[PDB]
């Protein structure tokens, strides 16, 4: 948990403590996932799943107390791509760029390309 | 729970603790969900659900006492594409680079970048 | 609940303390929802719903006591278009950049953005 | 209940502590909704109404004791458009924007907007 | 009741706590509403209702005491548009700048927002 | 009650804890009004009413013993506009830059405007 | 009662505890008015008046006994303009900017707003 | 009670214990005013009154026990310009500025100005 | 868990404590994995599972407690190739010459790079 | 743990802290591997194995309490060569120096690199 | 652990704190390999070992206690020759020049390297 | 440990900390090797041993206390000939002027040199 400033991420925590007054047992699980948010967003259901193993003992042998722990733990996170339209000056500026590309118009994308890196003309 | 300026933001925790009196069990589960907050928003129903197993003991085997455990949980959080249209200089800026680029007046688009990234001009 | 320099967002949570003298539990569920504050407002009916369960027993097997926990819980907070008129520099400057590219006077469009992004002029 | 510097909020809780002697149970429900100040206020009759469930009880089956819980909660908090005419600066400055631009006197939203961002002018 | 800071706000509580020997009940209701007050003031009568209902038991089924609780709460706070007319520089200065404006001299508004934003003038 | 440093605020309560030596009710409502107190203030009768139900029992149906409750309270708090002329330097400002502006001598304002926020002059 | 550092201020309390040896009654009533001390202050008779209900029991309905109430309390707290001629350094220089700004002498005004402000003059 | 520095203040209370063997009566009123003490003191007679009803019975209607309760109190607090010549500097250097105010010798008083604010001269 | 700029990340922890009363044990397992974020992302199940050994011992030989030890963790974070496809002006500008390249016209993959690296032309 | 700007890295630590009362052993092991990611990448299962011995004591010889240490431990970190096909500048220039190569035309190859480099042209 | 920069590299860490109430030994080894990551990569099993003495006592002589102690670590760390095919300008230049080299064309392989090292031609 | 941005390094460190209640010991060795990366690597077992003394004491002669001390300590770094085949424009630059070397084309390689070292030719 440490991406404060991520715009596209999951974050999630399972804790537990059990005891029956003579045995104790703590678990936790912490996971997160982050994504290019230009690219891709998190859009369905978020499923955390976890395992308890009732096979460890603490104390002598098989005649210690049963502690059950987590060995397997999973976590689903849908991964959808990025399609809002909402506009940016990068953005329209791209588009422009491709559109003078599709008519082999080079020159109009070296001009827009020449103002967007240094701010330029062609005849400065 | 990390994102203090994020801008749509779903965050969501259940907490429980049982006891019997020779028994205890607490059991917590946190998520949080975040998105690009230009190009998606949350809007609908948010839907928490956990599910308790009653599987699990502390103690002597199968004699032991009963601890309920979290070990699957879930969300829901509807992601709707944002449409909003109060005006931001950025958004209208790009507007009139998308309405240049549609004529083929890609000196105009050049133009209006020049501005932007500089605040120059033709001559300058 | 960590945001507090947010403009819109709704914030709840519903709190249990039940017990018999023999038995108790205690449930929570905290949730809390953010909007770009620009776009989109909170207005209508908040409201919240819990579900407890009675089939979640501590003890020994179905003999246990009974302790109702949550397992489902959701939210409603509606979600409409930000249509307030106060004016803001920014959103009157957008305006005009607005009603000048709708004339095709890129131009001018160019000398409002030159002036906004660095306070230059065409001869400058 | 986390916003302090918010300017337009609402905020309410409904607590109780309900006995008979034998059993107990204690409820409460907190909500908070805040707008941006500038385009929305609260103006009208704030409204809270909780149910309780007649159908949870502690302790053996269906002969437990009943105790009384909170499984739905609502508000009512009226949402207004701002309306205000004291004075700003930015709302004087972006109104005159605005009748600069209805007069398509371009150059005049520019000078306007250049003495803003850098307190500048055309000759400097 | 958070906001220490807050120029125009209502506060308001009711408390009870009722009990025959055998039985008891506590019950509290707080609600506060926040305004930006330069725009608009509290003025008019604070009212507060609260319902409360006779159909809640602890105990036994219809058999258990009766403990009164409060399910439905509402506030008045009359809200009205902010008319006081002590000076304030920058009130001041707004009402200067839309005397400019009203007359079309946008040279004079410029010079003011200049004077304003960087303490600059049209030489310097 | 929150606001120590407000300057125009009305506060006020009302307890009751009636008893007949089997049943017992103890009641209280507390109030808070504040007001931007440059621009209104309190002046006239403050007045509070609170009405006692008694249509409420506590212990078993129809049979149970009457134990008043509050279900409505009101206040009075006359709002009057500020009319006081200590002088400070603020609205003195404000009241020269009001008297430059009528005369429309916009640049004897924008010299008190410079002055004031950077303490500068027309030739620095 | 928390305003400790306040200038004008009136606070007021009304007490009481009666019994007959079986039943009793204890009423309170606490109320407070806060003023703006450089423009209003306190100044004539202060007054306070409650008013105590007899149609309030507690016990078997109309048979209970009787427990009067307080249903009404007002305050009277006369509010008078302050005209204290004691000199501050803020008021004469307040005095000093009108007087210069009676004779359309503004360069003065701004002059003095300047050594104010930040302590400077017109060749610094 | 609660202001410990204030320096022009009155405070009162009047308090009484009525028995006759089978009924009592407690009773108390507290006041208290403050002024802004650079500007106003009290000087006069200080002088409370309190009213008693003989209409309030506690018992059983028109045959219960008669227990006087106070209903009207009043306070007596004199208000006077303060007139004292005990020499502060902020005061004569008031006076300083007002005398060269009274001649239009603004030079001179935003050269006190300059040098109370700021601790500067004419040529730093 | 240094990685807080990352873009495309994976992270996970799992935590355990588990007693009996006269012993002990503590272990926990963290893991990250970062990749390139304009080529890979991760979309799928993220897992973890952890294996405990029961073959350790702490104190007098094999008569010592059992205390069990994580001796094999492991982790899986699906990569799949970048696909997201909204414009920035470096893309379109290497799409512009991709398709300039296919054509076998290098002068005007030569206009680009050289519009792209120094903002120059082909007569500058 | 150091690089915090890497772009393909793996992490991970395992760490125990066993004890029976009278003795005690903490251990850890942390690793971390990078990859330049402009070639390469992790791809697969993650995953981490340590060895403890129980031939270590502390104390009188091989009458000492029984410590278990780690004594060995690995790493996998699946590594795959990069094949992701988001378009930058750089790879596209590449590329097309490539083409341009294959058909022995090295003009073309310096003019692209003489744009590259300086943004030159051959008549500059 | 210095190098942040670094972009092929190994770094791993074993620490141990052995106590048996009278005397404790605390242990650890750092080590960090780094290449030349255009050349060589680190692709397979990460291996550490350490080795333990028990033949150091802190003491009387033979009589003291046993401490354990490190004095022998050893690393693992495959190295690969670097194979990815992603392009760089820099490697699609060499590659032209080798090509131009292959068939004796000294006079392309110049003009190249006159274009990379000055951006210049044949006949500037 | 000063090599930030060496290419080929090795770095090691053993610590310990040693004692037995009365008396303590804490012994460190750290080394560091540097090659120059574009000629040889480090590649194979990375090995450090360190040799402990008995034969040192703190205190009165040959009773003091026992403090083992390190005398000797070791390090294997393999070193291997660089073979890394990636190509840089140097490397493919030093290749030509070698194959134009082997057949006596000293011209060539006299024009090889002038390109790189000036960017000239043969005419220029």
């Amino acid at each position: 948990f440490i991406g404060t400033a991520s715009q596209s991420r999951v974050s999630a925590a399972v804790t537990s403590i059990l005891t029956d007054g003579n045995a104790a047992a703590t678990n936790s699980f912490a996971v997160e996932q982050v994504l290019p948010s230009s690219d891709y967003v998190f859009s369905g259901v978020v499923a955390v799943q976890v395992s308890y193993a009732t096979t460890i003992s603490v104390g002598v042998g098989t005649a210690g107390a049963l502690t059950p722990v987590i060995t397997a733990a999973e976590l689903t996170a849908p991964v959808v791509v990025n399609a809002g339209t909402q506009l940016t000056v990068e953005r329209a500026t791209a588009d422009a760029i491709s559109k003078a590309a599709t008519g082999s118009r080079f020159g109009d994308v070296s001009g827009i390309v020449r103002a967007w890196s240094a701010g330029t003309s062609v005849l400065d």
